[PDB]
């Protein structure tokens, strides 16, 4: 029962906790899944983690009963969200998520990630560790051997269980702290959604063109086109990553992240288009989140889906 999407994908992460706090003072409420707009195909689950350490180093995913679904219900929501071809990903890590899986842990982190598929209707997992947690205790092996157990389980079975993987962008060079994931999973992965944002200062030097900074407003054009570039060729130092498994994640406005929120949508489809008229065309976009999507800033005024409203009509279309 493992829904896939037949072309481009927004991806969007969906908290399971209520009224998160922006980093401009807004408020992130807690919505159900049959809430979300049906435009956001690709719904990520956040976050499996390990709640106590108490119970050992295995994350696993407790629903938050604040959100106010049965178990039954939200079984019943996904169940109908891949009845309209939306998929939904368990999305592993995130802040204070305790993920330090060590050497010998992968068989038993696989078996969870399918009991927990099994009993949700999950349709894969998205790897969003927090920055600490992606060279923590084994984690850049464990969890790709873990998922390489699920993925040909679920193979076995004539399924696709989607792996797809949220690294920070600047870890994504060819030296980078992100590789092992990326090589480890070769063949398995269904696409990465980098997150272009939240690195301050941090950029991209092109030579003819100079330093485009992932913060510089005036450059937004330049910086989405020549990180993906880079990326989709394996060039400027990145590893590569073909532009049909590439998606490009942004902040859904200036309360989900401190920086690298594209202030003028136009910039991101000039450069998506410039990347496919050179026959490069990237999957789609994600962003964090959902949530703030469906949220207040610190005057009370709504995001009204402003973001799905600016890339779901662009990416489906």
């Amino acid at each position: 029962p493992m829904t896939n999407p037949d072309s481009g994908v927004v991806v969007g992460y969906w908290h399971n906790w209520c009224d998160g706090g922006g980093y401009q003072g807004g408020n992130a409420p807690c919505v159900t899944l049959d809430e979300v707009n049906p435009m956001y195909n690709i719904v990520n689950v956040s976050f499996m983690k390990v709640y106590d350490v108490a119970d050992g180093r295995i994350p696993t995913f407790k629903l938050d009963p604040t959100i106010g679904l049965s178990e039954e219900q939200f079984i019943d929501q996904i169940s109908e969200l891949n009845k309209q071809g939306r998929s939904v990903l368990l999305a592993l890590g995130g802040a204070d998520a305790h993920v330090e899986l060590e050497t010998g842990d992968e068989r038993a982190f696989a078996d969870e990630i399918i009991r927990l598929t099994e009993r949700y209707g999950f349709d894969g997992l998205d790897i969003d560790l927090e920055q600490a947690a992606v060279t923590a205790a084994n984690n850049q092996t464990v969890i790709p051997d873990a998922l390489k157990l699920v993925k040909d389980h679920y193979r076995a079975e004539g399924k696709n269980f989607l792996i797809t993987m949220a690294p920070e962008f600047p870890y994504l060079t060819t030296g980078g702290k992100y590789v092992p994931y990326i090589d480890n999973l070769e063949g398995y992965y269904d696409w990465i959604n980098p997150q272009f944002y939240n690195q301050g200062g941090d950029g991209i030097w092109v030579d003819g063109v100079g330093w485009i900074a992932q913060n510089n407003d005036a450059l937004k054009e330049e910086f989405i086109y020549y990180i993906s570039d880079s990326l989709i060729n394996g060039t400027r130092g990145f590893h590569k990553i073909p532009h049909d498994k590439l998606v490009f994640g942004i902040p859904s406005s200036i309360d989900a992240a401190a920086t690298g929120f594209v202030q003028d949508p136009q910039d991101l489809y000039d450069a998506f288009e410039t990347l496919t008229t050179q026959g490069q065309p990237l999957r789609g976009v994600m962003t964090w989140s959902i949530n703030w999507d469906m949220g207040t800033n610190k005057n009370g005024q709504q995001y009204n889906e402003q973001f799905i409203k600016d890339y779901g009509p662009f990416v489906h279309g």
